[PDB]
């Protein structure tokens, strides 16, 4: 599912992103952009061997299990293949623990280039939210 901005950001303030850890609705609506342009189904391979899933790009290495990652924890405790439904709930409860893990949202390598210190609110501007 190719999610549109505004409903992206009702999914996600819905499933309690907005002021996340202290992140506005706009800094998660952006790095969504970013990491795979609100595509659910986004799929990247990285050069270690791990994969990054999903409408957050979750990576495999540390989050979720996709059989293929040698050295991979599942600290979400799910599938990969979960974070690519069209239901942003798994990709939700996944980014919370990963934005909570220490380094907050530098964790999403886009996020951190593309978002961090811009004008984040713009990503939810004219949103009934
Ligand atoms: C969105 C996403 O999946 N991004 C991936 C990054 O999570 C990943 O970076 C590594 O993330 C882990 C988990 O947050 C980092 O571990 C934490 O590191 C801090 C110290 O910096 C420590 O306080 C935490 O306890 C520790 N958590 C755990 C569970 O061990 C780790 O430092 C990150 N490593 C690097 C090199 O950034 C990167 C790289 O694998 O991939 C993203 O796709």
């Amino acid at each position: 599912k190719v999610f549109g901005r505004c409903e992206l950001a009702a999914a996600m303030k819905r499933h309690g992103l907005d002021n996340y850890r202290g992140y506005s609705l706009g800094n998660w609506v952006c790095a969504a952009k970013f990491e795979s342009n609100f595509n659910t189904q986004a799929t990247n391979r990285n050069t270690d061997g791990s994969t990054d899933y999903g409408i957050l790009q979750i990576n495999s290495r540390w989050w979720c299990n996709d059989g293929r990652t040698p050295g991979s924890r599942n600290l979400c405790n799910i599938p990969c293949s979960a974070l690519l439904s069209s239901d942003i709930t798994a990709s939700v409860n996944c980014a919370k623990k990963i934005v909570s893990d220490g380094n907050g949202m530098n964790a999403w390598v886009a996020w951190r280039n593309r978002c961090k210190g811009t004008d984040v609110q713009a990503w939810i501007r004219g949103c009934r939210l």
